[PDB]
């Protein structure tokens, strides 16, 4: 059966995700007591050429460079180039599939250099400053960014205070940004999909359903405490509420414009004018808003409102 194989996959990914996070968080939180010393740094090379080259490569971090960038990293003394390396990392445009590599590299930095985490945090904050008054949203980057700062917290590079606080901040903006126009929906879904388990305490309907139906035991939430998760869950439901309002409105005004085309069908006979390419745009984005609403109701384990 197809349904069982998908559930086994979900279940397998869940555990891979969980085991990795647990392993990385342990190393990162334990980093301070065993960073290397002066003498060790002496034997790595501080050349400006190589360290600068490396900082540049960090602008295009890619999964298939995991080993190559790691190899270079281990030979360089990056003591003086933290701020620059942090800047490359924050600006770099990562695909969904590249974020784990970036986090891996961030962990090698963090585990070697005390200056890394404070710089990374500080530069992320500035970066969300620059965004707030620059106009034309760049949602593609904010999507990944949110996931990225999420992992960096889960993985213990940022402390709960620093990282949770930073994520809460950026989520608030999305909630406030998206009350009529729900333009960041895919950003909230991605965040939920990837990090909602540990940051928001999410347990989606699919996971619940798979667990009961196939007697699969899914990973426990053990990273962020339920108290710290609650605020995040509240925001998501409140967003979801807002999104369901916007779904109802657009249902009415789709069918108040279908049941208006019935008057303009009878009276003065049809004419598939520009209205026959305006309905093809109202019902395009509705279909996508319905898809995203279903997608997020599941992640949050909420029912969909009923659509006559």
């Amino acid at each position: 059966m197809k349904e069982k194989e998908e559930s086994i996959q979900l279940h397998q990914e869940a555990w891979e995700r969980h085991h990795l996070r647990k392993e990385l968080r342990s190393k990162n939180q334990n980093a301070p007591d065993s960073r290397p010393e002066e003498n060790f740094f002496s034997r790595l090379d501080s050349s400006i050429k190589k360290n600068t080259a490396f900082v540049k490569k960090l602008k295009t971090i890619t999964e298939q460079q995991r080993d190559s960038l790691s190899h270079d990293f281990n030979g360089l003394n990056l003591s003086k180039y933290i701020a620059e390396a942090v800047a490359s990392i924050v600006e770099a445009k990562l695909k969904i599939s590249d974020v784990n590599c970036a986090v891996h590299l961030c962990s090698l930095f963090h585990q070697r250099y005390a200056d890394f985490a404070p710089s990374l945090l500080q530069v992320w904050k500035k970066h969300f400053e620059a965004r707030k008054e620059e106009k034309t949203p760049n949602i593609t980057k904010l999507r990944t960014d949110l996931r990225f700062i999420a992992e960096l917290t889960i993985v213990g590079i940022f402390t709960d205070k620093e990282g949770l606080s930073l994520i809460y901040e950026q989520l608030k903006n999305i909630i406030n940004a998206d009350r009529e126009s729900h333009t960041h929906v895919s950003v909230v879904i991605s965040f939920c999909r990837h990090c909602g388990d540990d940051i928001a305490g999410l347990v989606p309907r699919k996971v619940k359903s798979a667990a009961e139906k196939f007697n699969l035991s899914f990973p426990p939430s053990e990273i962020i405490s339920p108290e710290k998760q609650q605020p995040f869950q509240n925001l998501l439901k409140e967003y979801f509420t807002s999104l369901t309002k916007h779904l109802k409105r657009d249902h009415r005004e789709l069918q108040n414009t279908e049941r208006q085309n019935r008057r303009i069908l009878h009276s003065k006979g049809e004419l598939s004018e520009d209205r026959h390419k305006q309905y093809e745009e109202f019902a395009m984005s509705y279909q996508k808003l319905l898809a995203n609403s279903q997608s997020l109701a599941d992640l949050l384990d909420e029912n969909m409102p009923d659509l006559p």
